[PDB]
């Protein structure tokens, strides 16, 4: 059974170097592999892990050299498999892959830092390895800006990191599935722990085979309820307990300069929201139910956590000596009728104050969630709501109390103990551990203020200008009459919309968030939703944020803002806060990603010009893909690189679900993410990146011109174009499957206009070419350097002394690491007319020649040349994805073509190619992660 | 702040060598001192932490030299105290004693064994540093003994260790101070981390403070003398802390050690290799406050914690148990129970499909231990439920069959590594702690028994039981247990103590036989006692009755004990009931409390060969269960000697042992000291069942039978012929106040008026324990050296044989060294001078002489120039605690002093920052928690 030397053999060819001396990748791959491929042996029979074996070898060679012989002999075994075997081993390079992860996560969360690596500029910040900790940005700020101790505590008080979960574009993983990974991590990291005895080490290798096994044994598209429940699992595995250590740490910090206080436990300096439930852009299967569902669903698991960490919390409160106050409220407390802790104690006596009051905490807590529990299964409860906690401040006051208390009597070290942790922990995760957001289009609101007029025998909201809609909006928002009643001809979709709000207007204000508005154009969409919020008796109405996402949308965007801030009522509801959204993926779709990046930067810095005029404190929102969707160290500087004051303590960033279990999988890796986003944001308010140089400007300007040119004229005006979209992509069998957990195309007849952006981007991103996030580099450069001969001296002075232009070079650096043409080639012989097949190889060209001319700008030879250890893990996930590439390619060709028979060979064992396809797609999805 | 230097130097005098290279005991204990101290200073001032730091050293200084000014300079400043300050520095050394008892722990739990360190005899068996485990057991039975891998795998198969917990005597620790003394330990070991980085240090070092502190600021005197339901749920704690998650993973590494030696299974699931037993509501001997509500509360608690801790961990379970390739029996059983009505996983999934069977079984498993658990919490706080029987699990065999179909199941489709995780832990804790953790044992004295015939009998005109001659009791008994008509009912004149008898057995009918053990009958002599118990377990239709098991305690009883065992064997009618089991109990605290301690340990060794001679007899299996006290009492590793040294085949794969309270955190307190514990247990059965210790040399026998006349003679002369003993005793000593004060949680004198005969034998040991004196342990040993040294000049040297050659006298003599380290004469006298008149000085002068030449005696006997010169870690140890105890020793004597006299006017001394009795009770509970256990 030698094959292990073998395998042991590729690996080393394929990364062959140490990126460091801790650098155990690749045994731990090769661990990894050995286990699981001695399993697959063991369960599907030898002659299947021969062939596996066989295939992963030549994806290694191919990913070594790229020669295009290795590619069809990966297709000439891999067509002959019959449905069975396609799917057996499609299935196990999805898991293969996974433990390619699973090995890489361990390998960042225990790589030792390196002090002497770090530059002293502001690159240092893109990789988790050189980037500033917590206090290395605190003596940055001391000695460098010339910042006092108080200053930045100050800052750290009044700052706010909000983080918002957003859906799965593809497979939101399982809870199960994460707890499998969880102890696969937690084996690895024990098994090189350089001090294990023999048998410890020997009972970790049989749980490490048993997990693998675990997981390559498990095979609707969930409901929203179901993918919410997925999406939450992140709080149980590392972020509830992740919190309150990394305030701790802040603490510590703070100690260490000189600062003698603690961040006050009630400082919001972390917050999370969800879409989950919320979004309903394009999606009619998220319905008021499934909105109210999540909402209760999260006030459970809430009360649920808090419950449970509350006993331990019990436990420990064994003082005495107390407050006055905290004495009197013990005495009232022991005036009542003792049933979820007589394991414990029989009852808890008054000489044990705090057990008593934290008891009668407990209490409230469990009938909180079985009142939560009893709305979700039924439709009213039973009961009391004054029996339970209702809003942050009477689930707060108590436990401030005891605080009080221990400190009074000289207990503050005891308080600062599980206590503080607690607080910190109602604080962050309040009532309902996320906020959720609603969002919908502007376009269903005017629909619905249509109906209204129409039936008021006024006119029809559509017809009328925007500025008599401004007008018609105000004369209602400062009248005393109400708008409409039950009598009134409500179109499904107007429904679903009224009665969305009417679910709003009947929960806690503690679980929404933010009413966002997709298409979001002018005034009048932002004061639509604010009356059709007040008219449906909602009592704390929601911010309202715009979203923004067409490219004359983002340009126009601060004269509405503006507009918005000088109307009175509109000035009188938002008090001094606004938050808008601006989209990046979504923008890109319309006008290219350097159009978009470049257009995003200049809006932001005019929507801070308009917060400053009118004394509103801006929040902005950035959506999904673009430069603020990576993962890891790159983030730190991606943060750094917004301009200057438009963060300025406020902070909304989307977590994309295709980054989240790399970012909160693993304890250290959470704690990380913690950091360095409250690390760049503390930073950033106090060290603002450079203001560009005026040439620097009119150089993106130009560049900007030629690249949504060159977008709009490939995308955009091609006649052949989406006929070639829907040959050499899988995206009709994306849509068709039922896989995005909403439909794509948001009108089913339209073009690619229509087609949203999240299959835009995956559609290119399975066959590893991701024109989407490159197109229109390559003739901006190209231009700007014939233009003048000194530009690309310009250009590189950008990519090295301004954090915008690096952090989206960077990203488009990344994303060719990600790409191969060879591949994408396969695609087009395989499933694209020969008519077209030209096609295909000009736009492979421009992907080569977009390549050479980033590493023109960048100063580099090869890609990633600086993130040596990004370039090895990609490098390793790759030799999986090129297997899953050619399957899916001929999967394809299979599927729709019917007369393209092939010579099958014999079952292999197990003691519809549909499926394999799918397999396939969630695969390479895992395997490619964020690209834009 | 240069204080620390000066604590530094007296830790390093009072323990100076290393016992090994990783010694860090001193390094432990120096930093948690430190901590310790400042935080005194910041709560109590800087004169209180100043006057504690001039007593600890002074406390060190005499466990160093034992000058005898530094114990009057204890006293002197210790009388001036007033209350407040009394109590302020005796509750600073509790804590601070339990600080070293935590260093001392973690010491323990992390000293890397020494495979160098082995002589290659027994002799190693007694220190944990070179114990044998598991493997090293295995190979020492298959080179020395050639024994095949299949045999002791097959004696693994049928042995069962079986673990009781017993009542602790005094402070059973309550459940918070237990955990925070976890999270102290964690800091510390985590604090030592050679890799560690600063932030974390630093923030280690903050957690290790705040829990010191924790612990300091929480009461441990007022409320009640625990209610027994409130001192069961503190008992409880260590299946939570420890023993849940600790019985799985000791079971792994037994299968691990099987297969290093060609074992390719693994021990049977379902094998009971151990078991857990309690007496924590079930023991009414000599203690009113048991009562048959008691009863019913632990049984129905206990089923209620067992339910909880299920219901936590199969939610684990169902997300492992995710696959979906099955068995047609599990198949089948997936579509059947999917035809139902889904309440307790929303949070997880809305409902389990069909395609995920095992989370279908499992959820309906933890469906039914919802409805378990919350119906026995119904039952306990009303009387009733209204949740269906059928609907919960009410037998072991209910719950265990669907896991089974599931282990079946995954076997079946070649994912046995998946069953043998998550599932097979899930099962071998089911077939360890069943649906009650323990079972709970009754135990009652036979006298009460012999009420409650003799009021039947009276009421029924045939005369009065208790008259009767054993030989007709026998006969009446027999006449009436094969009978078909009833007994008696409700008209019947019962006092107090009878209906109590009669409404413990009405409880014991009433509930299900997975709480239940055995009825043990205190003071059990004949065998009408045992036909009694019978009888009246039969007439109060109790269905499953449980095992009868006699207590013998008195000498006298166990030289009878055989004969009656016998006897009881050959009646047809219990012979058919036992059905070829019997557990007979001996008690080492009762027989040495009867005729001293080393008369009651031969005398045990013999009687146990002759019930081991009845057994073979009669084909019976027999289950001898020991006591508490003695020689199988001790701590740690010793233990393991102390299995080795019991007298061949008196074991046979059944060890049942009462884990004492006193021991209890050593032992199950951390996770390693846990595994090492039930290790231990597991490996000195086994060995023993295969490998008996040397049989005695004739001249041994009689030698040891010589000096049991000889020691019983000094010791019965002591206690029970001097007229002023008893006058003694209650000066010298806190026995009175132990009793009066509200502390044991039953009485000590079982009737009132009697002196030391009817007084119990933990008060007994207690009392003598914590002056610092161990009378109840060396007396009598003495005399008997003295007697056969002087007989034959030869003798000295057959005893420096047995020795060091047989088990049983080498662990004997073990622990009357062991208890002799922790004794000082010097406190004594102290107590004899201030509590104790002048003329009755001379007789604990005496006593003291005594004292002193056993030793020398003991010395002579081992070899050994020094206490303990074979185990410097338990003196290093011991010396660290003593530092401590002295000084609630010499501030409990003063004390003492001003309770007793009133006239004893002191110059008191000003209060410091911001009731004699609560300070008595702290020194008592200090002293009690650094001594541990003697006999
Ligand atoms: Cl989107
Ligand atoms: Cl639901
Ligand atoms: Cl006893």
């Amino acid at each position: 059974l030698e094959k292990m030397a073998s395998i042991d053999v590729h690996l080393r060819q394929l990364v062959p170097g140490k990126v460091s001396e801790d650098d155990k990748l690749v045994e731990y791959d090769a661990l990894l592999l050995d286990r699981f491929l001695d399993i697959l042996q063991d369960l599907h029979g030898e002659d299947l892990r021969e062939t596996v074996q066989e295939l992963y070898e030549h994806s290694a060679e191919y990913e070594g050299k790229h020669e295009p012989k290795k590619l069809e002999e990966l297709g000439s075994v891999l067509t002959s498999l019959d449905p069975g075997d396609s799917i057996v081993i499609a299935k196990a390079f999805s898991h293969m892959l996974n433990l390619a992860n699973l090995a890489e996560e361990v390998q960042i969360a225990y790589r030792r830092r390196i002090k002497k690596l770090k530059k002293g500029d502001f690159v240092d910040e893109s990789s988790a390895t050189t980037e500033s900790d917590l206090e290395e940005t605190f003596k940055k700020l001391v000695g460098d800006l010339n910042k006092s101790p108080e200053e930045i505590f100050d800052a750290l008080k009044n700052q706010t990191v909000d983080l918002v979960l957003t859906a799965h574009p593809t497979q939101s993983v399982r809870r199960s599935l994460l707890q499998k990974h969880g102890r696969i991590r937690d084996c690895l990291a024990q098994l090189y722990a350089k001090d294990i005895t023999p048998d410890d080490k020997q009972e970790l290798d049989e749980a490490l085979q048993r997990e693998i096994q675990a997981a390559f044994r498990t095979d609707t598209p969930p409901t929203p309820q179901d993918e919410m429940r997925a999406g939450m699992s992140y709080f149980h595995e590392t972020i509830w307990k992740g919190v309150p250590k990394f305030l701790r740490r802040v603490d510590t910090a703070l100690k260490n300069i000189g600062i003698e206080e603690r961040v006050p436990y009630n400082a919001p300096l972390i917050q999370f929201s969800s879409w989950m439930g919320g979004d309903r852009d394009g999606n009619p299967r998220v319905t008021p139910e499934v909105t109210r569902d999540v909402c209760l669903l999260a006030r459970m698991m809430a009360a649920t956590m808090y419950f449970n960490q509350i006993e331990d919390l019990m436990f420990e409160m064994s003082m005495w000596r107390c407050n006055d106050e905290l004495r009197a409220r013990a005495d009232e407390v022991h005036a009542n009728s003792a049933k979820h802790y007589i394991e414990f104690w029989k009852s808890i006596p008054t000489t044990e104050p705090y057990r008593v009051i934290l008891g009668d905490v407990r209490d409230k807590l469990y009938h909180t969630r079985e009142r939560a529990h009893q709305l979700l299964s039924n439709g009213h409860s039973d009961v009391p709501v004054e029996a339970t906690f209702i809003n942050l401040e009477q689930f707060l006051e108590p436990l401030e109390l005891c605080y009080r208390s221990l400190c009074s009597c000289g207990d503050r070290p005891i308080a600062d103990g599980s206590l503080l942790d607690f607080l910190r922990q109602v604080s962050t995760f309040g009532l309902s551990l996320v906020r959720l957001d609603i969002r919908q289009e502007s376009d269903r609101h005017t629909d619905v203020l249509d109906a209204i007029t129409t039936h008021l025998d006024i006119g029809s909201y559509r017809e009328w200008s925007e500025e008599r809609r401004q007008e018609w909006l105000l004369s209602e928002l400062s009248g005393k009459r109400p708008l409409f009643g039950s009598d009134l001809p409500k179109t499904e979709e107007i429904a679903d919309v009224l009665d969305t709000f009417h679910v709003i207007a009947e929960l806690p204000a503690d679980s929404f968030g933010a009413y966002i508005i997709s298409m979001a154009t002018a005034p009048s969409d932002v004061l639509a939703v604010e009356l059709l919020q007040r008219e449906c008796r909602v009592k704390q109405p929601l911010r309202v944020v715009p979203l923004f996402e067409k490219l004359a949308d983002l340009e126009a965007a601060p004269a509405a803002v503006a507009r918005l801030f000088s109307v009175d009522w509109y000035k009188n509801r938002i008090n001094g806060k606004q938050e808008v959204m601006i989209g990046y993926s979504d923008s890109g779709k319309d006008a290219g990603r350097l159009s978009a990046a470049w257009q995003l930067y200049k809006a932001q810095e005019e929507l801070v010009k308009v917060a400053k005029e009118y004394g509103v404190k801006l929040t902005m929102f950035h959506g999904r893909g673009g430069t603020v969707g990576r993962g890891g160290g790159p983030t730190h500087l991606v943060i750094l690189s917004q301009p200057p004051d438009t963060i300025n303590g406020s902070l909304r960033v989307t977590v994309q679900g295709e980054v989240i279990e790399q970012s909160f999988g693993e304890e250290h890796l959470c704690f990380r993410t913690l950091q360095r986003f409250t690390a760049a944001t503390l930073e950033h308010g106090m060290r603002p990146p450079i203001s560009p140089k005026p040439e620097w400007r009119a150089l993106l300007d130009e560049m900007a011109v030629v690249a949504t040119e060159e977008y709009r004229s490939v995308v955009f005006q091609e006649p052949r174009f989406v006929e070639y979209f829907r040959l050499a992509t899988p995206e009709l069998e994306y849509g068709r499957m039922n896989i995005g957990s909403r439909p794509s195309k948001r009108k089913p007849s339209g073009g690619i206009e229509s087609l949203r952006a999240i299959p835009w981007i995956f559609a290119w991103t399975q066959t590893r070419f991701h024109l989407p996030v490159w197109l229109g580099f390559g003739s901006a450069i190209r231009h700007v350097i014939e233009k003048d001969v000194r530009n690309l001296h310009m250009l590189q002075d950008m990519y090295q002394h301004w954090p915008f232009f690096r952090v989206t070079i960077d990203l488009i650096e990344m994303v060719f690491a990600k790409g191969d043409p060879g591949i994408a080639a396969l695609y087009d012989k395989l499933l694209v007319s020969e008519e077209l097949w030209p096609f295909g190889e000009k736009l492979r060209a421009n992907f080569e020649e977009t390549k050479k001319l980033i590493l023109q700008t960048a100063g580099h030879k090869d890609l990633l040349e600086g993130d040596p250890y990004l370039k090895q893990r990609l490098r390793l996930r790759d030799s999986y994805i090129t297997t899953l590439n050619v399957c899916q390619a001929y999967t394809l060709k299979r599927i729709r073509d019917p007369s393209y028979h092939v010579t099958l060979r014999p079952h292999i064992s197990k003691e519809g190619l549909e499926d394999t396809l799918i397999l396939t797609m969630k695969g390479i999805a895992a395997g490619l992660q964020n690209t834009g």
